[PDB]
């Protein structure tokens, strides 16, 4: 038995749905250490510890960018802290040495028994998602800590597209029509780049640069494949290999690439 495994098993329906199994709770981090500010979000009773996912937004952006991940991931047995930069205009490397720091802080208040998730984590097991220059950071966070078990960018940018080094499993959500960090020079060329890795390339049909932000109308596709590839990779669940490796065949995706990830 896998010791990692939570959770029923999974459905189409399931993974579709605004909500997983799990009770969500959530709280303000009262003193944040070296990122703005942070929001913890848990599950109740998942049946053992989670992993713990931190997800950092794009230039100008705040936590309500990406909040929707939060619950939805939650939900399916993670923790999973939202952050605000300590600036707004901070730059990908900035912004990855807050997403580390953010989880650096959840592994702390694991160990923290007034706090909500005392003993609710496995500290040796965590991801990292971002929107834009946060998908960059999170790309900048798995080449420079091959520790983390996944990694999900949502439009990611960064000054360089050369990600070679990524030995982390990664998910690329891309945007078809963005115009901001444009697939063709940004989120596919840094996909290209990652040799050593699986990893998965899902271009949202028509999307521009905030099609998996919260509000998002492909949240039953992105929502499904978001978690099933954090279940795949960082619970090493198998229950989640088709789900995290398939190609959707859908209308919303204009375009889908994968490799190394086997049904």
């Amino acid at each position: 038995t896998n010791p990692y495994a939570r959770g029923p098993n999974p459905t189409a329906a399931s993974l579709e749905a605004s909500a997983g199994p799990f009770t969500v709770r959530s709280f303000t981090v009262s003193r944040p250490s070296g990122y703005g500010a942070g929001t913890v979000y848990y599950p109740t009773n998942a049946g053992g510890t989670v992993g713990a996912i931190a997800i950092v937004p794009g230039y100008t952006a705040r936590q309500s960018s990406i909040k929707w991940w939060g619950p939805r991931l939650a939900s399916h047995g993670f923790v999973v802290i939202t952050i605000d930069t300590n600036s707004t205009l901070d730059q990908p490397s900035s912004r990855s040495s807050q997403q580390m720091a953010a989880l650096r802080q959840v592994a702390s208040l694991n160990g923290t028994s007034s706090s909500p998730i005392y003993g609710k984590v496995d500290t040796a097991r965590m991801g990292v998602m971002g929107w834009s220059m946060g998908g960059g950071g999170s790309l900048i966070s798995a080449a420079n800590n091959p520790s983390l078990k996944a990694a999900a960018p949502q439009a990611p940018w960064d000054s360089s597209t050369n990600f070679s080094s990524v030995t982390v499993p990664t998910l690329i959500f891309a945007c078809e029509n963005d115009s901001i960090a444009p697939v063709n020079s940004s989120a596919l060329p840094i996909y290209d780049s990652m040799s050593r890795n699986a990893k998965q390339f899902l271009e949202i049909n028509g999307g521009s640069h905030s099609c998996a932000n919260s509000g998002n109308s492909n949240q039953a596709l992105i929502g499904k494949k978001g978690v099933a590839w954090m279940k795949r990779f960082m619970d090493n669940d198998t229950r989640y290999s088709t789900f995290a490796c398939e190609n959707p065949n859908s209308t919303r995706v204009s375009d889908f690439r994968t490799a190394n990830c086997s049904l």
